[PDB]
């Protein structure tokens, strides 16, 4: 099943598709993954690569996209609105509200965007907690594995951010995953950022708890090179 995990991972995150497009066994796809995740480029299902595959992470693909999306995948207005459609029961509602507010506050300081909480589906960014299949055909996977996902700027589902409520949500101390950190990362996608290959960057796909400021140069330059 180590081969099972590797196959599913390489497929889910887009490595197998790219390997096919290059006329190429797991080796070539592992190599692409190793390059993408900044692991040693051995092309082998080795210990570092298996460990990486076992690490909880964002459900957004690394190469390619969930699907074909509408538009150019950046916002064309400045006041982005968001709606917290539902709540996890893991944290008080006020703490969840504030986690999301603080996550947006990270991006607002480094972009010409502002973020405004609203209370309707008309919001640019709809935020949902869900489990397994939760209405968008990209089902969550139960405890651990993928923690959340989001969709690039645009109409409808685009711009939305979903969190897997089969995870224990906390602020990352003690037990559970930091909703603040995961939200900060997902909002990045919701603004049009892709994954970073820099392991310390906020937009690196793997979950990494830290008490330090979440943004790194790579995240700031990424958003600068967009807006
Ligand atoms: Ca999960
Ligand atoms: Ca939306
Ligand atoms: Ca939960
Ligand atoms: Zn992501
Ligand atoms: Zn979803």
């Amino acid at each position: 099943t180590d081969r099972q995990l590797a196959e599913e991972y390489l497929y889910r995150y887009g490595y197998t598709r790219v390997a096919e497009m290059r006329g190429e066994s797991l080796g070539p796809a592992l190599l692409l993954l190793q390059k993408q995740l900044s692991l040693p480029e051995t092309g082998e299902l080795d210990s570092a690569t298996l460990k990486a595959m076992r690490t909880p992470r964002c459900g957004v693909p690394d190469l390619g996209r969930f699907q074909t999306f509408e538009g150019d995948l950046k916002w064309h207005h400045h006041n982005i609105t968001y709606w917290i459609q539902n709540y996890s029961e893991d944290l008080p509602r006020a703490v969840i509200d504030d986690a999301f507010a603080r996550a947006f506050a990270l991006w607002s300081a480094v972009t010409p965007l502002t973020f405004t909480r609203v209370y309707s589906r008309d919001a640019d960014i709809v935020i949902q907690f869900g489990v397994a299949e939760h209405g968008d055909g990209y089902p969550f996977d139960g405890k651990d594995g993928l923690l959340a996902h989001a969709f690039p700027p645009g109409p409808g589902i685009q711009g939305d951010a979903h969190f897997d409520d089969d995870e224990l949500w906390s602020l990352g101390k003690g037990q559970g995953y930091s909703l603040f950190l995961v939200a900060a990362h997902e909002f990045g996608h919701a603004l049009g950022l892709d994954h970073s290959s820099v392991p310390e960057a906020l937009m690196y796909p793997m979950y990494r708890f830290t008490e330090g400021p979440p943004l790194h140069k790579d995240d700031v330059n990424g958003i600068r090179h967009l807006y």
